[PDB]
Parts: structure tokens; C-alpha cells; sequence
């Protein structure tokens, strides 16, 4: 399938124990799909002081239409060094691996795969 349902666990920034996905803006959004693929992805909203808090390279999920089921549709956007690669709408947060830190709401969305 094109998208897929998922329910993202949203993760406070202090709790997360891995901060990103990788060195490379590639390994990024490689290892990103994956963790969405096998449902070990974390979400992060972002706010003041919460992207200097992760390790750059960041993903962020971003919408890509005005939501299918309650499902939001999102795409990944990198970033490095305030260059984006990828190009699509609002942010609605970081991604990162999610290792059973306790999340504080399920962000549902329809991810472009």
C-alpha cells in the first residue's frame, strides 16, 4: 500500500533515550521508515527548546493534504544543518525510536510509504 494507518506514541523530549536515527540524512529517513514499518517510532512535538535537545540529522512528519479515518496523511521531511530534504506542509513532530519510554497521547496518522 501507498500509505499506511499508524498510531505514533508522542514521547516528552526528556524522557527520550535515543535522541535520533543516524549521521546521515539518508540513514535518517532509512531508519526512520523502518522504525514506522516495524512500530518502534516515537513522536516528539516541537516546541521551544525541544530540537537542540535531539541529534541532527532530524525526520519530522509533516502533512501533506487537508485525514482519512481520524488519520492525518504525512510525509518525512530531513534536516541538516538548516537544509530540509523533502519539501511538504505543517510539522506535527520529530521522529525518533521509540525504546518503551511512556508516551502522553497516540498521534494518528496515514504515512505516505
Amino acid at each position: 500500500k501507498t500509505h499506511v494507518q499508524l498510531s505514533l506514541p508522542v514521547l516528552q523530549v526528556r524522557d527520550v533515550l535515543v535522541r535520533g536515527f543516524g549521521d546521515s540524512v539518508e540513514e535518517v529517513l532509512s531508519e526512520a521508515r523502518q522504525h514506522l514499518k516495524d512500530g518502534t517510532c516515537g513522536l516528539v512535538e516541537v516546541e521551544k527548546g525541544v530540537l537542540p535537545q535531539l541529534e541532527q540529522p532530524y525526520v519530522f512528519i509533516k502533512r501533506s493534504d487537508a485525514a482519512p479515518h481520524g488519520h492525518v496523511m504525512v510525509e518525512l521531511v530531513a534536516e541538516l544543518e538548516g537544509i530540509q530534504y523533502g519539501r511538504s506542509g505543517e510539522t506535527l513532530g520529530v521522529l525518533v525510536p521509540h525504546v518503551g519510554e511512556i508516551p502522553v497521547a497516540y498521534r494518528k496518522v496515514l504515512l505516505r510509504k
